[PDB]
């Protein structure tokens, strides 16, 4: 249970193949890189973006930038398949006016994790985040408004779409070490797209 969250399991199953082709297309211009946190530690989750803006780490913290700091080129345009799926997901959730300008693509290798954090770099925290999972299953862990609040678990599998709105939007969250295994479309990893209204 998560207030404001609309869980649409296997919603992106049909679009999955095209999404993976489009991730590889995005990755050819802006490669997956394990971003260095402000404290000097490399993240285990490999990331990249597409859209006008893109999430990245820098010296003084976290920010959205229209430029990829590794390639020094802008982030690739958001694929049509990405726009179409996010629009369908958002509309089904009660947000037909949601128009993302940023999509953070997370790649999880076996054992890759993401510790507890909040997504608060966006200007309007009332605007939801559309999460699309592809490939190997992962355990999404979440608390509440505070970091010491009781942790709940949710498995996110291939094609699972969640629209994190309302209270759920501000929840402290993370991903547990990705269990090893096989998936027909991604081989040995998990991909996660998080559409954001960043401008
Ligand atoms: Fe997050």
């Amino acid at each position: 249970l998560a207030a404001g969250a609309v869980i649409l399991r296997r919603f992106a199953f049909n679009a999955a193949e095209q999404l993976i082709r489009d991730i590889n297309d995005v990755a050819s211009q802006s490669p997956f890189r394990q971003m260095v946190t402000p404290g000097g530690y490399t993240m285990s989750v490999a990331m990249t973006n597409c859209g006008h803006l893109g999430w990245t780490t820098h010296r003084q913290g976290y920010l959205y930038s229209p430029i990829d700091p590794q390639t020094n080129k802008p982030w690739p345009a958001m694929p049509q398949s990405f726009h179409n799926l996010c629009q369908r997901a958002a509309t089904a959730a009660g947000y037909p006016d949601f128009q993302p300008d940023a999509c953070l693509i997370n790649r999880y290798a076996p054992g890759a994790k993401l510790s507890l954090h909040q997504d608060k770099d966006e200007p309007d925290l009332r605007a939801p985040i559309v999460s699309v999972s592809l490939g190997l299953p992962a355990i999404f862990q979440f608390g509440g408004l505070k970091r010491n609040d009781p942790l709940k678990r949710l498995l996110l599998e291939h094609g699972d779409v969640v629209v994190w709105g309302g209270e759920s939007r501000l929840f402290y969250h993370g991903i547990q070490p990705l269990k090893a295994g096989f998936h027909p479309l991604t081989i040995d990893c998990r991909y996660n797209l998080t559409f954001r209204q960043a401008g």
